[PDB]
Parts: C-alpha cells; structure tokens; sequence
C-alpha cells in the first residue's frame, strides 16, 4: 500500500540515518551558551497530524511552541551526493508563558505525502481513504521503530486529531515530554 | 502500490521543492574559478538503477564519473526545520581521460527503500517484485514529470539495467547530455 511504502521509506531513508547520530548532537548542544538553561531532551519529537497538514512553521501552528535553536547539522555522503545535510532544530515549550520542556522536533513529512496525493487527480488517492491511509502510516512506523536497532529510545512518535477547534499541540508534546 | 506512492513521495516531498531553484543556482556556479571550464549542463541527471543498488559514491560505481564540486546548497524552512539544506553534487564525465561533459547528479534514492524492503522480513516484500517495482516507480515518475510544472526541463531520469558485467554507467549518462 501506498503508507505501507511511505514509512518503510521514512525510516529506511531518514530515521535509520539521522538517529544513530542524534544523541551525540544533542549532548555537544546541551554542553555548549546554554548554561543556564534546561538540557535539550534526548529524543526526536515527531509530529503525527492525522490530517496530513504540515505546516512550515510550527509557531504557526501553536505559539506556544517557540523555535529555539538550530541543532548542529549532520553530513554524510548519501546516494552521490557529498556532504548531504541533515539539519533539525529545538523547540521550547511554553505553559503559561514560561518554559516546560525543549526538545528536537519536527513533522513527518511523508504524511504531506499523502495530503498532496490526495489532492492531484494523476495520483488516483481518494480524500475518503486519507485518513485510514496516515492511521496505516503511523502503525507501521511504529511496527518499524520497535524493532529497529537504530531507533531504540531516541524518538517519540506524536500522533493526534484535532477536532470545536480547541486543541493544544504544545500540551500534545508536553505530555509526551514529562513522561520521562 | 509501494512504488506508486514512492515516486509521488519523490516528487512532492523532494523534486518539486528543489527543481524551480536549480536552474539559478547552476548558473551562480558557472557564472562563478570555474572561468576556463564548459558550463555544467541545466538539468538534474537522476540514475535509476533498477537493481535498486544505490551506493553512496559514483566513482566506486564507474572511475569515468568522478566528483567535481558541490553546488551552492539550497535552504528552506521545511516541516518544523528551520534551514533545511538541499546539497547537490557536480560530476563530470570523463571519455578516453577528457572531460566529455559536466553535469548535476546523482541517484533516485527511493529505489534503495525498495531494495531495502526486499531484504527485511517485516517489509512483507518480495525480491522477486522488486524488479517491477522499481519499473512501475520510473513510469510513475516519468507520468508525473510531463505534467508537472516545476520538472519542466530541468532534470533527465537515467534508466539502466546492468547485465555479462560489462556496463559503462558513464557512456549512459553522456549518451542523455549529448542529446541536449
Ligand atoms: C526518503 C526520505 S523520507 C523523508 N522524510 C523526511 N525527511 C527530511 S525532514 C524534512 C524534509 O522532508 O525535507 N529530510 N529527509 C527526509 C526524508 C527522506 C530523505
Ligand atoms: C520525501 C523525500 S523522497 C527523497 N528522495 C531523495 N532525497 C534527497 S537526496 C539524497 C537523500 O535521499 O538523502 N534528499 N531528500 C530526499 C527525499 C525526500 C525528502
């Protein structure tokens, strides 16, 4: 299936790549300017909208997530190209306005994958079947994840709904955040 | 299908966002040192091995493709990642030691996904498919390409199918430029 391919791919050709390098970044973050701050946390926040909207901009989304810093960028040589840069950047989360949590975050951007499919009558992706569609995506990144050597407890996988239209995603991170 | 959704995933989430800005960012670097050089050609060259074997440097794959220079890289802001960085490299081509041409290039790095599901059990994907996957995922593109107003004469999809064991992946490639 198509979200079936989309995670494989997300973790075969990002995550599996990305992660082994993770804590080591985030640990020459933590030590660097930032002393009188929290340590960033140790694991990769990915946001899991089952709608399928990614945004840009993550302020956009909720102002109480607040881009913080620029982690220090990975290269590798990858597929032909040399030094090939993974760049991922720290957010701040604000509970009434003062810091409860920092963390390395971003979307998984498969899932505007299946937005724009969704949206291009070439692809032949119903709307209908989107949703069951990024539903299918996260239990297989999840499936992966489990058993992948790479990706043992350096990420965290936030999924959600939003409805009404009250929703925090910033609460949604926090919860994730303090469980730890 | 798996391929169907890679392909689309390879526009919409990579092709789509880097092809509208090559063109300049070519000219940058030939308009640049490079003063007594030929230009490097305006199209992104993209190999699509159907064996689905994507190695990470092309001089291991043929000594007459041997790395030139980076291009200035591209940044965006991109699912939360402040200034994530598109890298691309610049090959050129050699015939009997001179330099035949010079261009952008590098490997369709979903076929390695397919590869790489046909090795992992919990893929539930068969080696004796990937074959036409990796077929279905160059049509697909191709399909998507004609139509698609950013991929509008700005890259060139190299199809192969080595053998025998005697293959020159850069005779295909100057095969494609001298057409232009
Ligand atoms: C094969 C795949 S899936 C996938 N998903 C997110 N990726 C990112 S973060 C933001 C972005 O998409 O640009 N960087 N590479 C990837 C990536 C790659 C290279
Ligand atoms: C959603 C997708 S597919 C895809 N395919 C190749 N991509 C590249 S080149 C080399 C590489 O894979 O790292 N950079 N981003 C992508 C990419 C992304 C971000």
């Amino acid at each position: 299936s198509v979200a079936h391919g989309l995670a494989w791919s997300y973790y075969i050709g990002y995550l599996r790549l990305i992660l082994p390098e993770l804590q080591a970044r985030i640990r020459t973050y933590n030590q660097h300017n930032n002393l009188l701050r929290g340590a960033v946390s140790q694991r990769l926040y990915i946001l899991l909208p089952l709608d399928c909207g990614v945004p840009d901009n993550l302020s956009m989304a909720d102002p109480n997530i607040r881009f913080l810093d620029k982690l220090p960028q990975q290269t590798a040589d990858r597929a032909g190209i040399k030094d090939r840069v993974y760049s991922n950047s720290i957010y701040e989360l604000l509970e009434n306005g003062q810091r409860a949590g920092t963390c390395v975050l971003e979307y998984a951007t498969p899932l505007q994958t299946l937005f724009a499919m969704s949206q291009y009558s070439q692809a032949g992706f119903s709307r209908e079947d989107r949703l069951e569609q990024a539903k299918l995506f996260c239990r297989t990144l999840e499936d992966i994840l489990a058993d992948a050597p790479e990706s043992q407890n350096n990420c965290r996988l936030i999924a959600y709904q939003e409805p009404d239209s009250s929703f925090s995603l910033s609460q949604e991170v926090l919860r994730h955040l303090r469980q730890e």
